[PDB]
C-alpha cells in the first residue's frame, strides 16, 4: 500500500499576515523534513487551521483570509512536487461573493504540484464558528497506493452522514484534518473508529496540538485503532492498504454494512428492499428536516460568541 | 430517571415448539425474579432468539413461528402486568402474507399488560438470515421515567441511519435487542457507543449469552459506557437512566448538538442553516436509488453460501 | 512470602439443611482439591455466603443458621489440619442472644485446625440485609510467610476507615470475603486497590461468582492489582504475597507514608507532628454522635424496601 | 449545573520576587482567557505552587511568602471580579506567629471578589515539605450551580478520612490542587476516584505541568473519571458538573450510601444502627493519641534528608 | 487468505477409556457444528488435552495414551476429510520405546486426511508434567491460504528461541495449543504477541476452558491482538489470516525486520552484516553446555513436588 | 533494593562540537538535579544519542565523535562521583581503527567515577544507522543494591537473544537506552515486557523525548509494567528495584522458570533434562551460517535507501 504521516502541529498565535507567512513556511520546512525521515511517505496531512491559527477577533479579516488557488496555495504546491508526495493543507478561504462570509477549505496536492481535490466544510462548528457551509459537496480524488481519498473537517467528521457520502462515491480513505477536537476528545477517538467501521474505510485523522490541544489516529477498515498520538509535533505515521478496504466491500458478506443500507433483507427478497423506511431520509432529501424540539431550544443562533444573527457578511 | 434490566440470556437448543414454550416460561420466571430482586427497576430487556432460539434448519417452519399478538404474548403481557414492569421481548413472527417469508420482530409492553410497541427487523443480518425485511419503519413509544422507547434488532445497530431515524421521532432510550452478532464483539461495543454520542440519546443492548456468546452495554448519551457486563449467561446489566438529561442536551447544548447540525448546518453565517445536505447518497435513498459503484463486482448478494434458494418467495417451510 | 488461593465458589440455590451440608462438602472438596493442585498455597480463601446462600425468604430461620464454633466449623477445621493450610470461611452465624438478629460471620482457622480469628460483619450491606451489627471489632492475626491477617465482608469493604483499623492493629495482608455485592463492580474494584494503597497492605479479596457474578482480585500495598480474575463460577486466583515487603514499606518510606502521616501531620515544621488530625467527624464517630447535615431528608433508613420490619428486635425466625 | 476548568499550569523556575508576580500575572492572564474560550465557566482552578513555585533553597524565606489577604490575593480578587467567575489559588502563607514555618494555603474567591474559604495544608508532605500543619480545619464555602466546595492540597488528598470530613460537613465537589503527581500519578488517579466514591461527591482535581509533570481529573459521584488530561502545560481539563446529583445519592441511596452507613452500622436488625463504629484508631486519633504499632522502627520521621533542622521553630529566613 | 478457528475447548475430568472416547467424540462434534456455522473455515483448532484431560494419577497409564497414529487419530482425520478442513489436536502419545515416559503430542491433519505434521513437546510443563521431552524439533508444514504451519505446546509458547526456531523454517502462522495457562494468563497473552513480533507471523493460540480458562488470541505479524476471547468454555475465536503480508514483511521491511538482523548485525557499516551474534548462550546451547550460574543453589530441579520419582526411566505405569 | 531514574532527556538538534558540550553539560546538570530531587536514587539512566544528537549529515565526521575514555567520560565520571550515584550514558565512539566506523556506545560509571560496564551496540538499528557492530559482547557488572547490571541500546531490545544472554550471565536488571521509540511505540513497550518475563528479571528502559518522540517504562520480573511515562521531554520514570526478588525468583520457582528450562527439557521424564534444544538455528548461528529460507528474495540489505554507500570501510568522514 501506502505509509501516511499525520502531523500534529502547533500553530502559534496569529497577529497578522505576517505570522500567516510564518506558518506556511514552518508548513513546508515540516513537509520537507518528513519526507527526509521518511523516504517512503506518500501522504502527509496537515491539521486544520494550520495555515492561519485560531484568532476569533481577527479571522473574518480581509487579511487572514486567502484564495483557493492562490499564492499560498501554490507554495504547498511547489512544496509536494518537489518533495514529490501527496500533501493535505488547510485554508480559511475568502468566499468569491463578498456579501457572505468565507469558507474553511481543506485542499489536496498531488506529487506534481496539482490540486486535485478542493472541500469546503459543510457543517461549522457553531456557535463559535463564522464560516459559510460549504457548497463544493463531498468531493473523492485518488492518491497513492489506489486509494480513493476524500476530506472532512472537524466537526465534520461528528457527522455519520457525511462519512457515508465519501464512501458512497469511492473513498477507501478517508482524512480528517482538525483544528481543536479539546473537551470533546473522547467523541473524536469514537467518530473515527466509527466512522471507519460503518464503512468499511480507513481513517487518517490529526488534531492541531498547538501548544497542547491535539492527538492522531489512524483506524483500519473494520474501525480498529491501528496508530495513537498523545503533544506538539508528534508524527503519526501508519501502512496503509486500500486494496483491503476494497477487497472487504467486494467479499465480505455478514458485516457488509454499507450494502445492506440499500438492499435490505435481500435473501427473502432478491436484491433487497431498496426503500430505507426511513422518514429523516426523505425530509432531508426535500429539505425538511425538523426535529420535533427544535421549538424549544436554547442555541439557535451564534449570539453567545459576539456574532450578529441577521446574516450575510460580518467581521470583514 | 428510572432502573433498567438487561438480560444475558441463555436460549438452548430448540427442537420443538415445547422447547419453545420452555424459554417463554424461563423469560417469564426470570422477569418476576429480576423484579423480586430489583425492587426499583422499571425496564427488563430479553435479547433477540430467546423466545425461539436459532435452529436454523427448522426456524422458518411454522412450528417454530408465532403470532403477534397471540397466546405467547399474553403470557408476556400478563407477566409484565402482575410484575408491574416494562418488558421488551423477541418474537420470530408468521408473516400474515403466505407468500412472504416470516418477520423478526421485537415488542414491548407496559406494566399494564399492552404492546406499546411493534417493531420488525429492517435489516435482517444477511447472508445468514432469511427474514423477510420489515415493514413498520422504526416506531417509539413513551416508556418509564419520561423516557422515549425505540428498539433495533443486533444487525440494525450497525446502521447509524437507523439510530438517527428513532431519535428524529423523539427517541432518547435506544434499546438493542441481539441474538449472535458475535466475532464483531468489538464492533458491537462501538456501534452502542456511536449510536449514542450521534445523536445524544441513551443506548441499552444486550445478547445471547447462551452457550458463552453474550455482551450487555449501557451507554450515555455522550457515548460513554456505563455499565458493560462480560460473556456470560444470566448477567444482568443495570443502571440508572436519566431521559431529561439527554433531553437538555438536545436543548441546551450548541458546540456538541450534532442531530440539529445536519438539518441546519452553518446557522452562524446563513441564518437558520443550509436544510440541504449536499450528500448524493440521502437524495438516492429516499427515490430508492441508492447504488453503490462496486456493485457489480461483488461476490455476495443473496444466501446460496448457507443454502437459502435465491428465488425468493416463501421458503424454509 | 507465601502463596494464596482465592476460589471464585459457585453457592447453589439452597432450600433446605441438606442442601447446606452439600456446600460444606463442596467447600472441603475444592480445599482439598486446590492444595493437591497447588502444593505450596498457604492460604485458601471462600466467599461471603459459600455456606449457606442467599434464600432471602429462609436466611433468618433456625434451620439456615449455624453456630460459631460448631459441627459444621469443625469440619472445615478437621480439612484444614488434614490439608495443613489456612482456611477463611463463611458462616451466618445464630445470634446468642435470640432477641437479636443473627450474625454475619467470617472466621480463619489455622494448619493445626483452630479457628485463630473470628470476624462478626460490622457493616451489613443494608437495606437488603438483615445482620446484627457485629461486636467483635477488627480482629487481626498471625498467619503464614509473617502475615498479619484480618477479614472484612463485602460491603465492609466500602468502608475506608475499617481498612485503616485492620492496618492500625498490625495488619498487612487484608482479606475481603464478598457475597452478591453485583453492580457495584467498578467501585469493589476501585477499593481494594484504595484499601491497599491506603494502608500500605495487600488485599486479597474474591467475590461469589454463582451463577456469574464475581471477580477475584490481588493487590500490591501499592495500590495496583496484581490478579485479576474473570467472572466465572470455579476461577481460582492465585497469587505469591510477600508480607515482609508490606512492613518494609511502612517502616521505610517516607513520601508515600500516609498512615503515619495521619497522626502526624506536618512533622518537619512540628517535631512528632501535629497530633490532632483536625476533623470532627473523627470526634463525633468516637463519641457516638456521628451526624449527617442531610440526614432528615432521606428516604431509605430502614429494610422496609425488601419487607423487613421496623420495629427491631428478632425477626424472620 | 456548572461548568468548571482545571488548568494544568506551568510554574517556571522562580528565583526572586520578579518571578512571583510574573507567575501573577500569568494566572491573571490566564483566568480571563480561560472565561473568554468557555464562556459558560465558573470554576476556575489552578494547582499548588502556582503563585511561588517550589525553589525549596528560598521558599521559606521572606521574600517568597506572601499574606492572606494582600496586594496579591486582591489582584486575584479583583480578576474573578472583573471575569465574574469562582478563582481556586496557591498561597504561601507567611504565618501570624513569627516563631513557626509558613502555611501552605488555598483560597477560593467568588465572582464579588470575596475570599469565601480559606484553607491551610493539613497535611504537608513530608519529609520534602517544611510547612507548619493547617489550624483552621477542612472548610466548607457555598459555590456556584448549588455546589458545596472543599479545597485540599496534594498530599492531602492521600488521607481518606480528609475527604470524609469535607463530605461530613456538606461538601459535594471536591477540589483538590496539587504540586507533585510524578511517580505518584497512579496513586493520584486511584485516590481522586476513591474520596469521590466513599463519600458520594464529584472531586475536580489538577497537578502543575510545569514543564512536564502534569495531570488533570473529574470524577463523577460514583468514583467514575469523566475528564482525564494527560501530562502537557496549559492543558484545561473542563466538565459540567451536577452537585444536585450528588446531593441526591447522598438523599435517594439505600445500599450503596456508605457515608450514612459509617455512622449507622445494621440499622436493619437494630433501627437506627449502631452509633459506635467499634474502630479503636478513630477513638486514639479523636483524643490524640494515634500510635502505630512499628513506630519506633520507622526510618523516616524527620526532614534531615532533605536537609531540614529536626528542632522545630521558625526556620529557612 | 483464510478464516480460522480456534475452540475454547472444555475438557471434563477424564477416569476411564470410555471418557477419553467420549472427548474424541465430542472434538468431532464440535469440528463438523464449527464448519456449519463457518462455511469459509479452512483451520480449526483445539487446544492441548482435549482428547485426554489431565488426570494426573492416571496420566501415565497405559489406558489413557494412544498411538500417533492410530484407530482414534484416523477417526479425527475422518472428520477432516468429511468436513474438507485442517484441524490441530492433542494426543498424549505412547512412546515407542517403552523404557521412556509418553509423549505429549500435536497433530495437524490435511482436508485429505492425512497428518501432514506431527509434533512433541519439547519443552514439558516442569515439575508438573512427566512427558517425555520431545525428538521431532519444531517441523512446518504447508496449510491453507498459503501458509506454512507449525504447531507449540502450551509452555513451549514461553520459549522465544522457539517462536525463532519454526519462523527459521518458513513458519508465517505459528500454532499454541494449551492445557493450562492458567494464573500465567497475563504472560500467555503477552508471549503470543512477542512471538508474533519477533519474527514477524501470526500467532494462533487457544487453551481449554474446562470449568473456566481458555483465553484465544489471535496475533497480527507486527504482534497486536486482533481477536480475543474471554474464560468461557465453547468460546469460538475466529478472525482471517493473511499469511502472504506476512511474508512481503519480512522481504520488504528494512527497520524493523529483527529476523534477518540477528545473523546480519550492522550490514551498513560491514556489508552482510557480522554473522557472530557474539553471544556465549547460543554457543553453549548448541554444544548442549547451557549452564546457569545460580543452578547450583537451585530448589526445584526435578518433579518430586508432584509426587513423581527423580530417577528417571518409565513410570506411571 | 535501590531507586532508579531514568530521564526522558530531550535530544537537542546538534549542529556542532559546541552543542555537544552543552548537552553534557545539560547531562551533567540534570544528574546532579535529579540526586537532590531523589536523595536515595542510585542509578540514573540516559538515552541513546543524548550527548550527540542524531544529525545524520553529520555524525559520522570526526567533530561529532569521541573517544572512551575520554575527556568527555571524564566529566560524566566527575559527575557520578560527586553525586555518588551509577550513571548511563550515550557515546558515539571513534573507531580506534581508522579503516571502520564508529561504534555506538553505552558506558555505566560507579559512585567512584569509574567505568564498570562498556558495551558496544551489537545491533546497529539498520538500514538507518552506519554504525559498526560491536565486538564487546554484552557485558554484566555489579550494580547497586545487590543488582547485576547490563546495558542494551534501542534495537538491541528487539532481539530477544541479546536479553538472554545478558541474563545468562547474570543480569538481573537489564538496561536499554534508545533513540526513537517512535512509530515503534507498541513494540517497545511489549519487548520491554516479554525481555523481562523471558529471563526472570528487571527491564529498565528510556528512550529520547526531544521533539515529542519517547517514554520511559520499568518492568518488574514477570513482566508487568511497574511505571509508565509519557512522550514529553524532561519526564523522570523513577521506582524501586528489588534484584534479590528476581534473584529469588530464579532460584525458588518451578513452574514458571523457563530461562532454566531452555536448557534442561523434560527433567522430570528425563533427570537434567535433555541438554540438546533440538533447535537447527541456535547450531546455526554458533557457526555463524544464519540463513533464513526467503534471504533471496529480500529488499533491504545495504543503507543506500538512507544514501550510505554499499560497499563498506570507513564512510561520511
Amino acid at each position: 500500500g501506502f505509509l501516511v504521516a499525520a502531523i500534529q502541529f502547533p500553530v502559534p498565535i496569529v497577529n497578522s499576515r505576517k505570522d500567516i507567512d510564518h506558518n506556511i513556511e514552518s508548513i513546508i520546512r515540516t513537509l520537507h523534513a518528513t519526507k527526509a525521515g521518511y523516504p517512503g511517505v506518500e501522504l502527509i496531512i496537515f491539521p486544520e487551521y494550520s495555515t492561519q491559527g485560531l484568532n476569533t477577533a481577527k479571522w473574518l479579516s480581509e487579511e487572514f483570509l486567502l484564495d483557493v488557488p492562490g499564492k499560498e496555495t501554490e507554495l504547498y504546491a511547489k512544496a509536494c512536487k518537489e518533495a514529490k508526495v501527496y500533501g493535505v493543507f488547510s485554508i480559511m478561504e475568502r468566499n468569491p461573493d463578498s456579501n457572505k462570509n468565507p469558507y474553511n477549505t481543506a485542499i489536496i496536492i498531488d506529487p506534481q504540484g496539482e490540486i486535485i481535490l478542493k472541500y469546503r466544510k459543510l457543517f461549522p462548528w457553531n456557535p463559535i464558528e463564522p464560516w459559510y457551509p460549504g457548497d463544493l459537496g463531498m468531493p473523492v480524488c485518488e492518491g497513492p497506493g489506489g486509494s480513493k481519498l476524500a476530506v472532512c473537517i472537524s466537526h465534520d467528521g461528528m457527522i455519520p452522514e457525511l462519512a457515508r457520502e465519501a464512501a458512497y462515491k469511492g473513498c477507501n480513505v478517508y482524512i480528517r484534518i482538525s483544528g481543536y477536537s479539546t473537551q470533546v476528545n473522547d467523541q473524536w477517538i469514537l467518530t473515527n473508529r466509527s466512522n471507519a467501521w460503518h464503512n468499511l474505510m480507513y481513517t487518517v485523522s490529526v488534531n492541531l496540538a498547538g501548544y497542547y490541544f491535539g492527538e492522531g489516529q489512524i483506524c483500519n477498515f473494520d474501525g480498529t485503532t491501528l496508530v495513537q498520538g498523545h503533544n506538539p509535533w508528534e508524527i503519526v505515521t501508519g501502512e496503509i492498504y486500500p486494496k483491503m478496504a476494497d477487497n472487504a466491500r467486494l467479499s465480505w458478506g455478514l458485516e457488509n454494512n454499507i450494502y445492506n443500507l440499500g438492499h435490505r433483507g435481500y435473501v427473502a427478497k432478491p436484491g433487497g428492499e431498496h426503500d430505507a423506511g426511513l422518514t429523516y431520509i426523505k425530509d432531508l432529501a426535500a429539505g425538511k428536516y425538523k426535529l420535533p424540539w427544535e421549538d424549544h431550544m436554547k442555541i439557535k443562533d451564534g449570539s453567545i460568541y459576539g456574532y450578529p444573527t441577521t446574516g450575510g457578511r460580518f467581521g470583514k
